[PDB]
DNA sequence: GTGTTTGGTGTGTTTGGGTGGTGGCCGTTTTCGTTGTTTTTTTCTGTCTCGTGCCTGGTGTCTTGGGTGTTTTCCCCTTGGCGGTTTTTTCGCGGGGGTCTGCGCGTTCGTGCGTTTTTGCGGTGTAAGTACTTGAGCTTTCTGTCT
């Protein structure tokens, strides 16, 4: 039963484009996506973490890493997005 | 332009097989209290970067000469392109065989974690003679007494 991201980006595509569907093959493609920007986000917090000599990879820098990774807008509107989910779930 | 006339998009009906939706369940995310620590916080020292100031002259830079090398034009000679025909092998489906990749079960020895030992690496705890000083001995005078 080897893991994959299918069924979260089946629902966010319902979400933005509720007739639309998606190919076993963009599905894939989709797939690879999703681990591939994981990859680049998260050995780019660990560099920024062990040059500041710190144990925990926190918020602040995953937050850097994405400034650091996402071009311009990109970069702007994904870290809207990751202060408001964070914010929401601190709060519950 | 007028004109034919090969290429390509729009239209319709038909097929199917591949995506979507649902049932069953199990394994992974969580709800909880406890531990232990990696933060964060503040307060310290005191490094290093910013700021200014003066003087020198290496460098920048404005400008005249000019010449050469880039831009365009004319001509060519040729080598890719488009087409027709023949060749052939890529590819498709089917069948057969075997290797080797994955699960599971057993273990042993290899490495992590620890107390401990240690070298490198680095900080700094004799006899003389003269000059000077000091302590013992006795003067003046002045102040009190006293006939």
């Amino acid at each position: 039963r080897k893991e994959s991201y299918s069924i979260y980006v089946y629902k966010v595509l319902k979400q933005v484009h509720p007739d639309t569907g998606i190919s076993s093959k963009a599905m894939g493609i989709m797939n690879s996506f999703v681990n591939d920007i994981f990859e680049r986000i998260a050995g780019e917090a660990s560099r920024l973490a062990h040059y500041n000599k710190r144990s925990t990879i926190t918020s602040r820098e995953i937050q850097t890493a994405v400034r650091l990774l996402l071009p311009g807008e990109l970069a702007k509107h994904a870290v809207s997005e990751g202060t408001k989910a964070v914010t929401k779930y601190t709060s519950a």
